[PDB]
């Protein structure tokens, strides 16, 4: 954990040996993979960049989203992207927490709820503990009285060579 560096290795090796037709499926695989949170190195592959202009360009758009965007960016672009699976939705919400933690080491519950489309503090805390801390991508403290998440330790999305 990295575990991530290992999967990036396997994916880069496959992307640079497989037919270009296999790249869309590889992108769906990457964005569904339980241990993968950093997509920059994959996005930067010349193999992937060359999907632009092709029938699979929407999958490059999907990869760009997972590299750089938040759950909100997906909602904005949903009519021009494939529909996401539960695993992809979960991952984009986890990545959104990582983006927020990059900007601020104290995250108000109200901000988190808007960014993640979580309706209540229970659902929010459950997500932070049972999906984010569980995955090893953040370590911090929940302050129920102050309604905030103090997150000194968060995985970086722009983690790259
Ligand atoms: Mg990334
Ligand atoms: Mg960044």
């Amino acid at each position: 954990e990295q575990k991530q560096a290992e999967i990036i290795d396997q994916l880069v090796k496959r992307a640079s040996t497989c037919k270009s037709e296999a790249l869309g499926p590889l992108i769906i695989e990457a964005t569904s993979h339980p241990s993968l949170f950093a997509f920059s190195e994959i996005l930067a592959l010349p193999n992937v960049a060359q999907l632009e202009g092709t029938t699979d360009s929407v999958y490059l758009d999907l990869l760009r989203l997972f590299a750089h965007g938040t759950w909100g960016d997906y909602k904005c672009n949903a009519t021009r992207l494939p529909h996401l699976s539960p695993d992809q939705i979960l991952k984009l919400k986890q990545l959104t927490v990582l983006t927020l933690a990059e900007s601020n080491k104290v995250l108000p519950y109200d901000t988190l709820m808007v960014e993640l489309d979580v309706s209540n503090v229970r659902e929010l805390e459950d997500f932070l503990i049972n999906e984010c801390m569980y995955a090893g991508i953040v370590r911090g403290k929940l302050d129920q009285l102050k309604r905030c998440f103090e997150v000194p330790f968060a995985a970086g999305r722009d983690l790259r060579p």
